[PDB]
């Protein structure tokens, strides 16, 4: 199955938490990286006196079950310093299924108001459709949420 992740950090440099963040993605057990999005400079959405964000995306292969997804994504974010924004991974979709228990809402609740989600998710999988048959590229239009620029 291909789980979607948003990547996100603040720090001054967040280039190494998201070089470290997509190694350890890599590592995951019973999983393969297939694509990862370019590094985009995005302004913070909600509070206005922070850091820019940097902001990607990567599709991964999984065999794991989406919890034990969410429990590696976790320890990545624990073992870089989450306790501005170290490093947030947030499952955006996994494959078509819907979700809604007591550590996962999938889709991602959020996403599709955050144009800082949906532009890098965009550039690695241009012909995705929700669960709800919505196309990505038809709600990007929609909302016309501002394109983004790399970092
Ligand atoms: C500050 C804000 C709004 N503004 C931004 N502005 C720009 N420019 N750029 C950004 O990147 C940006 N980021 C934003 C933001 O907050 N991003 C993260 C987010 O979405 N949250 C907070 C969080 O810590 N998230 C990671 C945890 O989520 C858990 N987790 C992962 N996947 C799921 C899932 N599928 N279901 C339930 N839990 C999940 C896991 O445990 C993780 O540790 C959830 P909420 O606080 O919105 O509810
Ligand atoms: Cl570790």
């Amino acid at each position: 199955t291909v789980a979607y992740i948003a990547i996100g950090s603040n720090l001054a440099s967040p280039l190494e938490q998201v070089n470290a963040a997509l190694k350890a993605l890599g590592d995951i057990p019973e999983s393969h990286i297939l694509t990862v999005s370019s590094f985009y400079r995005t302004p913070p959405l909600g509070p206005q006196d922070q850091p820019d964000y940097l902001n990607a995306a990567v599709a991964l292969e999984t065999s794991l079950a989406p919890e034990e997804l969410l429990n590696h994504t976790q320890r990545i974010e624990l073992q870089q310093g989450r306790v501005p924004r170290t490093l947030d991974l947030d499952i955006m979709l996994f494959g078509n299924e819907v979700i809604n228990t007591e550590r996962l809402t999938v889709p991602h609740y959020d996403m599709k108001n955050r144009g800082f989600m949906l532009w890098p998710l965009f550039e690695i999988a241009p012909e995705l459709v929700f669960p709800d048959g919505e196309m990505l590229r038809q709600i990007l239009h929609t909302r016309a949420f501002d394109k983004l620029n790399k970092w």
